C-alpha cells in the first residue's frame, strides 16, 4: 500500500519507533533536563521496556520499523552517508579543527556503530588521539565545557514528533528545543534513501533540514490527520503560528485536506504538545486533561480563493470537543478524563486498531475506564520509558494507517 | 586616521551607542527576564542617564554616534531599507497573513520612527485594524500567546556585543540568546549603506546575517584587541570555539592579528561576558572579579603555516593575568579587585576613553576610590535605571576608533 | 491622645519607620533573593533616600520614630537588653560554642553600635579572633556555609510588616519568611520596654515572639483599620487563615471591631501592592490581581462555637469595601501609558497628601488629577526591596475620619 | 531488651521502615516537587516492592517492624493518642473553626484508619460535610488554595531521617524542610507509648518534637555511628553546626561516644549516606565528586573548654579520617556517579544486613557488579517506583538494633 496514514484510529499497518540507546547513555543529572528528561533512566531496562513494546506491536501483524535499523541500512549506501555527514559535519557544529578526523573515524566505523554514534552522540574521547580532541577532554574537565562533537539525541526516542505523516505527505518538523533539532537531518535522509521509502510515492508537505526556520517550529505530537480531509493541529507552545500557517497553506494546495482545526492551547514554559492532554481511543471515544482541553480555543482553517494568503481563519464558538466532534460527523464524543486513589494520566495511548489501545501499566484508573468502556488496552511499563515524558503516541510515527468512516 | 580599534586603553575617537527606547517601555515584570533585564526600567530617567553619558564623552572630543541615529539615516536610502524590510519580514518570521500589513504600514512611517519600531519591536495593536491583527489578537488574550510582529531589542543598548572591531576590521556577531539575535541585521544594514561606513576603509573579519552560523556564536563583551598585534576573546559562555576558531583564521590570513588569547571561562548558565569579570582601566591596569578570573584557563592561537587548518593552539602554563601581562611586554598587571570593603562593589566593565580616563558608575565607590588612588580619573554615570540591564559603561560602547597604546 | 490607627487615610501623627543600614551592607548577588531584595542596593545612597523620606514627612508635623533610635534607647535599660539577648542569643540559634563570647562582646559595645548590629546580623569575622570564630570561618571559607552568628535583616526597613496597629492596639507579627521571623522580637523590645510605649495604654490583639506559631502567620502589609469598626486583611499569601481567625476573634472579644473583610488573595504579595487608598474615596489598584480577590465578610455571632460568622461577598472587593464606608463607590486609579508602572503602595499623610515614588510618573499624574498632593522619594534603591512607602512605614496614631 | 545501634556494618537485628502510603496518593505534578519528591509514583506498585524490601529483610532474620502497625498500635492506647491529637491538632495547624470537627472526626475511626490519616494527611473532603469544611472548600475552590487540614508526610517512607539511633540511645531529629517536619511527633510518640519501646533500655541524646530547635536541624541521613565510640555526622545541608553541636555534647556527657566526626558538606541545593556508604567492615560507596570535597572536622570532649568540647580542622582527606578512626590503613573504595561504565550510576545508599551483605537497586549494576568483585552480597530490590523519592535502602531503614563488629 501506498505510504500515508489517514486517521488516528484505524488499522496501523506500519510504524517507526526508536528504541533507547547511547545517547541515553549519554544523561546525566546536571544535563537530562536540557535534554529533556525527567531523570537518567536505566537503559539496559528501558531497551527491554520498548522491545516488549515493539513486539506486543509486532506480534499483531503491525509492521514496527526501528530508526537505528533504518539509519544502518541507509548509511549503508555511499551517496546517503555522503549526504548526511556533508551537512551534520562542519565548520559551524563540529569545528575546522576536528571536522576532518571525526568524519574520518566515523567513516571508517561499522554501518551499525556508525549509526549509533549520529543518534547517540560523539565525544572528544571517543576519536582517536589528536591535540585538537584532546583540549576538548580539556575545556571539559577544566572548565566544564560539552566535549561533544555530534550531541545525544535521545528524545529520538520519541519519533512521533521529529516527522509526522498527513494523509499520505510527510513534514520534516523543525524542531522547538535546539536540544531536538539535528533529528531531522536523520529521519530525512532515511526518507531520502532507505528502499521503504525512496522509489515510494508520497508528499513532503512542509520542511527541510537544510533551510533554517527561525520563528516557525511544528512538531509531530500536535499533528492529527483524523480522516474528513481534516487535521487538527495544536498550537501556541511546540508548535507556531508562522508554522501551522506554511503548512496548512500547501496541504490546501495538493488538495490533501480541506480543514485544519487550530488547537490554541493556553501558554505555559510546561511545553506540552496534543497528544499530552488528549488522545483518541475509538471512532467515538477520546481521552482528555480536562484542566487543559476546556481552555484550549479551536479555530477552524479552510482554503479560501477570495483571499491573498488563499485560506481563511473563523474562530469556532463550541467546545474543541464539540468541534472535532462535528468534524467527524458525530453527535458526541464519549470521554474519559485523566485528572480515585491516586493521581493519573492515561493520554498518549496509541490505537493499534479501533478498539485495541496501548497505554502505560500505571494507569490503572484511566486504563479501567477505558476498559468498562470497550477498548482493549495492552500495557508496556512506563518505569524507565516514560523518564522521557512521552508514552505509547509519542513514541509512535505512523506511516501507514487505514482510514476509518 | 582609518576605522579600527588598535587597543583597550588607547585614545577613543569614534563610538557607537544605542540609547534606551520604544524596547524598554515595552518591559514588563513577566517579560524582562527572557529580554535580559533584571527589572522594569523608568525609560525616561534611563534617556537622561545615557544622554548624560554621551554628552560626558562627547565634552572630551569623542565622535559620539548613536544607533537609533544611524539607523534612521541609513533608513532614508531606500536600498538600505529595501535591503532590511526584505530580510526582518518573512513567513517564518512574522507570517504568511500579515507580512503585506507590516511592511506597508512601515513604508508609510517617517525614517525616525519606523527606526524605532525595529529596534523597539511592533506588537499586534500598533498595527492598522484589520482581520489579521486581530486573530493575532485574540491568540493573546484567549491563550496569552506573543502579540510581538517584530521582537523588541532592549540590548540594542549594549552595542559591544552586537558587533565588535577589532584593529583594521569589524565582525558581525552571531548572537548567543535569541532574543538578540535579531539586533545584528540592523548594525550589519548601518555598516553596510550608512555614509560614515559605506565608503570608508575596513574589513569584515568574521559574521552575515544571512547565515546560520549554528553553534558559533560570538559576542563583543568577549572579544579585546588590547593592541601589540594580540586578540583576547572569552570562550565557553556567550562565544564558542566553533565562532572563535574562524575569528582567528580569518584574522591570520590577512595579517590583522599574531596571536589570540583565548579565555577559558568556567560555565555557567547564568551567561556572562569577559568584559564583566575582567577590565582595562589603564595600559597596566585591570579590574578584575577574582572568584570567576583565577579560574580562567588561557590557550594561545598562533597561526601556523604547516597545519591543515593553519595555526596552533597552545595552552598556557601561567594564570590568565599572567599571559595578559606578558603579551604586551608587561612584567605584571596592577590589579583592582571588584565584588566585595564596605559593602557589595561591582566594578568592573568600565570604559576608557583615553589612558589614564575611565567612565563607571557612581556606585561602585569602593573599586572607584581606587581606581583613583592608582591614578585614574574616574567619571561616574548612574546605574539606576541602564544597570537593570546588566551592562556598565564598556557594554554600552561599540569603538570604532581608538588609537594604537605603546 | 492615646494609640492608634483609625483609617489608612486620616491624619498621620506618628510613625515608625527604619532606615536601610549595616543588614543591606550585608548583601550579595548570592543572598539578596533569599533576603528577599531584588538585589544588592548601594547602601549610602538608600540611606540619604530614605533619610528625605523621613524629613519630607517631619516637614509636615508627623512624629517619625526611627526603629534604630528606639531600639538604642531601649537597650540602655539593662533589664530590656537582658531581655532581649536571653531570647535571641541561644545554643540553637548561634551554637553554644559561641554564645557567651558573642554576648560579651555584643554588651561591650555603645548601645547604637549595638543596635546596628540585633539589626544589621554579626559575621564571624566582626568578632574578637577566637578559635570559635576561627572555625566558623574556616566552615565559610572551605565549604560555603553563612558565617552569620546573628543574621541580617534589611526587611526591617519595611516596619509595616513586622508589628501593624489596628484602633487601639497591636500585633506582633509571626513573619512568614524565615528571613524576616527574627524582626517580630526586636521591635516587641521596644513596644514593651520604651518609654514611647512602656506607659503608653494600648491593647495587644495577636502575637508572641516567645511562642512557635506553627501555620499561624501574618504580615502588616495585610492590615487595614480603614474605620467604621471594620477591618481589612488580605489572606492566602503572606498571611494564614488560622492567623486571621484567631486575630478577628481578639478583636471582636475586646470590642475593637465590628467586621473583618478577609480578601482572599489568587496563587507572594500583601495586600497593599496591588491595592491602597490615597483619599478618604480614593485608591490605586492593580486591575489584574484585585478584579480576582475573592472577599468574606466575618462578623460576631453568639450563634457560634467559635463566635464567629463568614459570609463571602457576592460583590467585588472594591464594592465591599466602599459599601463597608458608606460610600457608593470607590474612586479607582489602575496601575496596570508611556511605560508599565507599579504606583500602588503609596502612604498618605493625610487626606490628599501622599507619598510615593518618583519613577511612576503616569499613576503619579493621574492622582494628581483625582486631586491628591503627591510627594515623591528616590526608588533607586530603596525599591530593590520590593517596597513603597506604605510598606516602609508603620502608623502609630492615626486620626479617623467619618 | 537493649535497643542501640552500634555499627553501620555489622548484624542487622531490628529495624523501622515506612511503606508507601495515603501520603503517596496525595503526590501530585504540582505538589510533589515541595513533598521532596521527583515525580508522582505508581502507589500499588510502589507498595509491592516495600513489601518485596521488607520480606526480603525478614527471610534473613532481621525484625521488621512497619511504621503505620506501630501507630496504628500506639493509637489505640487512649493516652497516647491523646498526647498526639493534643500537638497536632491546635489552632495554629488546622485553624481553629476547624479544630473540634477534626479531632471528633479521627477519634471516631478505625486505629488503622486513623494512622493512615495521621501519616497521609487529612483533605477538606474527607470530613463529613460541614459548613467549616465547605469553607476551606471554597479557598481552594475560587483562590487555589490548601485544602490539607493534616499534611501528608510521604516521605515517612524515608525513616532514617526522622529519627536515628546512636548506639545505646536515639536522637527525635528537628527536621530540615517544613514538609517533614511533622513526622517527628509521631515516631516520638512510638517511641514514648509502644510496648516496644516504653518498657525498653535507652537514652534520648537530643531532639523534643514538643520544642521549637530554631537553626538546629538535624537528619537521620547524616548520622553514622560506625563502631569505636566513633560517630560521623554530615554538616551543612540537612544538618546544622548548633544542632551537631548539642548532640556531640549531650554523647559525651553521658559517655556513649568518643569523638564525633563532622563531615563538612560543601554548598546546597543531599545527606551524606547519599554520597558514601558502607558495605562492609572495610568497604565504602564512594561519589567521587563530592566525596573528595568533604572538608573533616574532629570533635573530641575536653574539660578545658567552657563548653566541654573542642574541635580541629583535618587536612587528611574524609576517607583517611575514617580509615584512621576504625583503626584501617586504609577503606575499600568503589566509586559510583571512570572506569569502564555503561551509564550513569549511582549506588550509595545501599543498606547492610550484615558483614558482607547489603541490599541496593537493581539499576545500578555497575556498581553492584563491582561490589560483588569485592566480595559482598547485593540483594537488589526496584527503585521503578520506590526510587522517585530520593532515596534507597539505607534511606528507607532506621536501625534500631544493630551489633557492632
Ligand atoms: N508527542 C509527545 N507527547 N511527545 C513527548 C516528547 C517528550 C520529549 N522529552 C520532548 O521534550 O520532546
Ligand atoms: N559586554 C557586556 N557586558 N554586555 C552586557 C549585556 C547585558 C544584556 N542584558 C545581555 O544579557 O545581553
Ligand atoms: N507591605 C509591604 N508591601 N511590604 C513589603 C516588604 C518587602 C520585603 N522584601 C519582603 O519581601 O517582605
Ligand atoms: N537519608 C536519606 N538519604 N534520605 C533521603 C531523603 C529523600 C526525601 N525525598 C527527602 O528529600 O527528604
Amino acid at each position: 500500500t501506498k505510504l500515508g496514514v489517514h486517521s488516528e484510529a484505524g488499522k496501523l499497518r506500519k510504524v517507526m519507533v526508536c528504541s533507547p540507546g547511547l545517547a541515553h547513555q549519554r544523561l546525566t543529572p546536571s544535563n537530562c533536563d536540557e535534554l529533556l528528561f525527567d531523570d537518567v533512566i536505566w537503559v539496559n531496562q528501558a531497551k527491554r521496556d520498548h522491545f516488549d513494546f515493539v513486539t506486543k506491536m509486532r506480534e499483531r501483524g503491525i509492521d514496527v520499523l526501528e530508526m537505528h535499523n533504518l539509519l544502518t541500512e541507509t548509511i549503508q549506501n555511499p551517496e546517503a552517508l555522503k549526504w548526511i555527514l556533508d551537512r551534520k559535519i562542519t565548520a559551524d557544529s563540529v569545528g575546522l579543527g576536528l571536522t576532518s578526523e571525526l568524519r574520518s573515524w566515523l567513516e571508517s566505523l561499522e554501518p551499525r556503530k556508525l549509526a549509533e554514534y549520529l543518534i547517540g552522540g560523539v565525544a572528544a574521547d571517543d576519536l582517536p588521539a589528536s591535540e585538537g580532541a584532546n583540549i576538548l577532554k580539556m575545556y571539559r574537565e577544566y572548565l566544564g565545557h560539552s566535549s561533544f562533537l555530534l550531541p545525544p539525541l535521545p528524545n529520538t526516542q520519541f519519533t512521533r514528533d521529529t516527522t509526522c505523516w498527513i494523509y499520505g505527505g510527510v513534514t520534516l518538523n523543525p524542531m522547538y528545543w535546539p536540544a531536538r533539532r539535528q533529528e531531522t537531518l536523520l529521519t530525512t535522509a532515511i526518507y531520502k534513501f532507505h528502499p521503504e521509502f525512496a522509489n515510494a510515492e508520497f508528499e513532503i508537505w512542509y520542511g527541510d533540514p537544510d533551510k533554517d526556520h527561525g520563528s516557525s517550529t511544528l512538531e509531530g505530537g500536535d499533528v492529527m490527520p483524523i480522516g474528513n480531509g481534516v487535521v487538527l493541529i495544536g498550537m501556541g507552545e511546540r508548535s507556531s503560528r508562522q508554522a501551522i500557517g506554511q503548512v496548512a497553506q500547501s496541504l490546501f494546495a495538493k488538495g490533501a485536506a480541506e480543514r485544519v482545526i487550530v488547537a490554541g492551547l493556553p501558554k505555559s514554559r510546561a511545553a506540552m504538545h496534543l497528544d499530552t492532554v488528549f488522545s483518541f481511543c475509538d471512532r467515538d471515544l477520546v481521552t482528555v486533561f480536562p484542566e487543559v482541553v476546556k481552555e484550549i480555543v479551536p479555530f477552524s482553517l479552510r482554503p479560501d480563493p477570495s483571499s491573498p494568503y488563499g485560506m481563511n481563519i473563523r474562530r469556532e464558538e463550541k467546545t474543541f470537543l464539540e468541534v472535532v466532534a462535528e468534524s467527524l460527523g458525530l453527535k458526541k464524543l464519549r470521554v474519559v478524563e485523566t485528572g480515585r486513589e491516586q493521581w493519573d494520566d492515561g493520554n498518549n495511548v496509541v490505537c493499534l486498531e479501533p478498539g485495541v489501545v496501548v497505554g502505560y501499566d500505571r494507569n490503572t484508573y484511566t486504563n479501567t475506564l477505558l476498559r468498562k468502556a470497550g477498548v482493549e488496552v495492552i500495557t508496556i511499563s512506563a518505569s524507565e520509558l516514560g523518564r522521557g515524558r512521552g508514552g505509547g503516541h509519542a513514541m509512535t510515527c505512523p506511516i501507514v494507517r487505514d482510514p476509518i468512516d
